[PDB]
Parts: structure tokens; sequence; C-alpha cells
């Protein structure tokens, strides 16, 4: 039971939803079927219907336990950045439901191999070399697309990544994660404070705290380690208090077995202790493309 | 177009700049928006991002025409001398920006009333006389902080002394001036030779070219002296090569107008021909205080 004033919202904020709005007898919602449970609420598989009738398979983003109006107004805003991007690799809004009455629901396209986090650890698909270093070119186009647009990720990782029917990469900012036999997604930071992944952070992150495109760089670059590993945990026998100075030392995780030198060199670039001296994602996509274009697998 | 060998500096002095070192993400320079000229270089107005988002307005100061590695050198050294100083009568330092391609960077905190010496000629103000004996006893504290550091300032003079937003004095070493209806400021000292500011000096400066804080007690109370006539050329009618026959003859600047009895006296005890009958800085805090305590206005 929530009832919401839609008044005290921020007026160009709901105009915005509206713009997206989902039709009134569009949306089923499969309460039986959770996909995952987070400190905003659950994500429910879905069903929506087509402008036509056709019946697409969604995931349902709902928020509960809602104690105050700025937990939602913060709910509908991260619905509202991603409407206004357009990239095959970025993860795209399907809608949102906003009523005075009910969970406000934001809606998803349904992703039939979930994380690529999970999708590599999982040993029934045998992702080759060339594959995974696809996967981490899809990635470089998502952040590249990203980046030109101003937008700052912040939490870059392979567990944020989305992958669709066709083996396309979604960036995204799930926040969730799971585990090899877990049947369902749970949060991943806590419920308050800063969102702090230290064993992705960049140098100056875990210093300052201030992020910025030169930082999703540096977290792309252990995405690689992780794709090159199939999803092993970056830095295992380091403690996250230990990091920083780790770090500072000049110790970097280390080539994957069968990860090549030239690519185990980008990931190095992007490591960089100088966040101005690290590759654009622009650089990236080209370096990769061409590793990609050379390579046998 | 400049390239400097960073391995030719100090490195303890290249470790100090790095614990306020600034990133090329962070500052904007505002290369239309001109402070002023100096022989080291330009000042703009810059802004700053604080450490997550926040626009910081500042002055940006900028090494240029660099003819040797020992000018970055001091440069540098002036920056991270007012780094270490840490009071609210005292200017500081916001950050520098050090890299090999392109000119060094010294930032620092705007202040919205520039200098003194013009805020306090400036007749769409009409500081008071309370007001003015404020302003004398911010910078005595300043000056006190800096005389407990062993610091000896030189040029203390009322065109060096800032003043912010809340109308708080930061003495500082700012070189520069300018006049009442010119829009930038210039250098006050010749390109090459002694910075020596005359009818600011000591007797004992004049004569030995040594600095002591007994000259920085001096030098104050001339400063004294222009707020008290908002700003006023000292000895106008003296000649800067006649000035230490002037003074040795035994003659001082007059009273004026509406000074108090009880701070003229302060002012003469500051010009005493013998450094070590001057009062401390301390000793003139606690004068000061006293008299603006007990002053009505
Ligand atoms: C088999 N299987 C399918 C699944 C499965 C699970 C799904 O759950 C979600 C996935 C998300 F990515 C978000 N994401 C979000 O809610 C947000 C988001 O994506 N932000 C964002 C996106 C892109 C950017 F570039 C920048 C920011 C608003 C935060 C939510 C979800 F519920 C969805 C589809 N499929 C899981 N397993
Ligand atoms: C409206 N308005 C605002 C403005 C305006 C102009 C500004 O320009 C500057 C002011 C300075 F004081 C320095 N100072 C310096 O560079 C140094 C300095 O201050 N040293 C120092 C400081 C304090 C000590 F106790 C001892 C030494 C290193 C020499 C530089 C500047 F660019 C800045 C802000 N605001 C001018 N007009």
């Amino acid at each position: 039971t929530v009832h919401i004033d839609l008044s005290a919202l921020n007026p160009e904020l709901v105009q915005a939803v509206q713009h997206v709005v989902i039709g009134p007898s569009s949306l089923i919602v499969h309460f039986n079927e959770v996909i995952g449970r987070g400190h905003f609420g659950c994500v429910y598989h879905g069903t929506l219907l087509d402008n036509d009738g056709k019946k697409i398979h969604c995931a349902v983003k709902s928020l509960n336990r809602i104690t105050d109006i700025g937990e939602v107004s913060q709910f509908l805003t991260e619905g509202i950045i991603m409407k206004d991007f357009s990239h095959p690799n970025v993860l795209s809004l399907l809608g949102i439901c906003l009523r005075s009455e009910g969970s406000p629901l934001v809606v998803l396209p349904y992703m039939k191999h979930g994380d690529l986090r999970n999708f590599i650890r999982n040993e029934t698909h045998n992702p080759t070399v060339k594959d995974l270093i696809g996967f981490g070119l899809q990635v470089a186009k998502g952040m590249k697309y990203l980046a030109s647009k101003k937008f700052v990720h912040r939490d870059l990782a392979a567990r944020n990544c989305m992958l669709d029917e066709k083996f396309t990469v979604k960036v995204a900012d799930f926040g969730l994660a799971r585990d090899m036999y877990d049947k369902e997604y749970y949060s991943v930071h806590n419920k308050t404070g800063a969102k702090l992944p230290v064993k992705w952070m960049a140098l100056e992150s875990l210093q300052t705290q201030k992020f910025t495109t030169k930082s999703d760089v540096w977290s792309f670059g252990v995405l690689l380690w992780e794709l090159m590993t199939r999803g092993a945990p970056p830095y295992p026998d380091v403690n996250t208090f230990d990091i920083t100075v780790y770090l500072l030392q000049g110790r970097r995780l280390l080539q994957p077995e069968y990860c090549p030198d030239p690519l185990y060199e980008v990931m190095l670039k992007c490591w960089h202790p100088k966040a101005e001296m690290r590759p654009s994602f622009s650089e990236l996509v080209s370096r990769i493309s061409a590793i990609f274009s050379t390579f046998i697998g």
C-alpha cells in the first residue's frame, strides 16, 4: 500500500516520465517469477504489450518499501537518464508506470543471457578467446557512446553488462549481482552511503572519491581482465583496505593465461596512474578493433 | 609551446606539489577573461571543480615566457610556501597543475572584492573608520600568524592584501597592482633585480637591503596609514630617491584626518628607527584589538 503525492515531485520530471509512460492494459507483472531483490524493491519477469498487440518479454523493476518522496524521485530520474541514450551496446528503456496509488515501475527489455559475468563463468557455455575480446569491444563501444554524451558511469564492471539473445552486450547500471548457483540477484552496494566498488576503482577515485570518464576507462581495463579470465575475482588475495597502497606501489593485475600481449598492453594503458595519460574510449575502440580484426580463433 | 623536464626539478619539490595537484579533468581556464599580466605570465579567471561536482570560481596564475628551469622551480616553491600556511587572514592555495607539456599553474580562491587598496579607494563603498581599523586588525592577525612560522613577508602593503566575499582580509604576495580605472592588474616591481617598494620599507632595509619580521612591522605601520587615509599614496610630495634622508631626519607620515590618537601612536611605534624597539605583531594585535573594542562608529 503506497500513496504518492505526484504534486510533490519536480514537474519537469513528471512531464519527462509522461513521454515514456506505459499503457493502461499493456503490462503484466509476473509476481511469481522473481529475478532479484534490491534495497529499492524487486525485479520481476513481465510481459509488455506492443503498440500493435504483440507480446514483449521484459524485466519489471519495482519500487517497494518507500519511506520518502526523494526515493521516488531518484528511482524515476535513473529511469529518465536511460531514456535519452540510444545505442546497441547501452541498455534501453521500454517504459515507466507512475500512478498515485501503487509501486512505481521501470520496464526494461529482457536479456536472455543475464549479466555478462555469470555468462562467462558458466561452464555449459564455452566462449572462445576471440568471443571474449568481442565482448570487450562491444563494451568499449557502449562506453565510447556514453562518454560522448558526457555521462560518467561510476560502476562499470562485468556484473553491470547484460547480454541479449543475439549476444549483444548492453552496458547498464543494474547494481545487482548473483552467484553461480543462486537463483536470484541481490544488492551489491550498501543501502546507505556512497557506492564504492574498490577493486574496479581508479587510484584517484580511491583517494578523492571523484569519478570521471578517465576513471571509467580504468574500470574498463579491469572489466577486460574479468573477460579474459572468464570472471575471476580481481586481486583475490588482497584486502579491500590495502588495495590503494598495492596500486601506489605500481602493481597491477597480471596477464591472464590466454590473453594476447597487445590486449594486456591495453589494460595497462587503462591503469596508468595519471588519468589524462589513459586512453579515451574512442582510442580503446580503435585499438581493440585492430586486435580483434587480426585475431584468429 | 613549452616542454619541461620534470626530472630536472628537485624531487622533494615535485613530491610536495603532488600533495596539492589538480587534475587536467577539473580546471577550466577562461583565457578570454584576464585578471592581470606580470613578468611571470598571466592571471585568468578560472573554474575549478569540487572533488565531486561543485563549480568553484578561482584565479589561475600561469607561468609564461619561461627561459630556465630555475624560474619553474621558484614559481612552484612560492606555491608550496602558501600551501603550508593555514589562517583566515592568509590567502590559501586551491592547487597546482604541473605537467611536462604546458604552462604550470597555481590556482587561488577568487576574492570578490579584489585588493584592499582599490576597495578602500572606491567611492561606491563607504567603509567607516571602524571598518578600516577592522581591516588593519585582520591584517595584524595574519602577520602575527606568519611571524610565528618565521616567515618574513618583504612586500607588505594594502595592494597585497585581498578581500573576500565576507570582507575577510587575506594577506598575500600578489606582486601586482592596478589603478582606479584600469580593468586589469600589472607588475609593481621591475622584471629583473630586487623587489624594492621604497615607501613601505624600513630605514635599515633601505640602507642594508636586509628584511626581517621587524621590518614587516614597519610596512604594517604604513599599511595602517593607507587604510586610515582610504588609499592615499604615502609621502606624495617626496621623491623615492630622497626617502632615506627624509626618514633619517626623523620625519614620518602625519596623522590622517579621522585616525584616532592611540592608533597613530601605534603607527609611530612601528616606525621606530631601531628595529628591536618596534612592537611584535602579537603586541600589535592586542593594542589594536583594545582600540577596536572601545571604538564607537
Ligand atoms: C536471464 N536474465 C535476464 C535478466 C534481466 C534483468 C534485468 O534487470 C535489470 C537490469 C538493469 F540493467 C537495470 N538497470 C536499471 O534499473 C537502471 C540502469 O540501467 N541505468 C543505466 C543504464 C544504462 C546506462 F548507460 C546508464 C544507466 C536505471 C538504473 C534494472 C533491472 F531491473 C533486466 C533485463 N534482464 C537477468 N537474468
Ligand atoms: C575582483 N578580483 C579578484 C581578484 C583576484 C586576484 C588573484 O590573483 C592573485 C592573488 C595573489 F595573492 C597571488 N599570490 C601569489 O601568486 C603568491 C602568494 O600569494 N604568496 C603568498 C601568499 C600569502 C602569504 F602569506 C605568503 C605568500 C605565490 C606568490 C596570485 C594571484 F594570481 C587571486 C584572487 N582574486 C582580482 N580582482
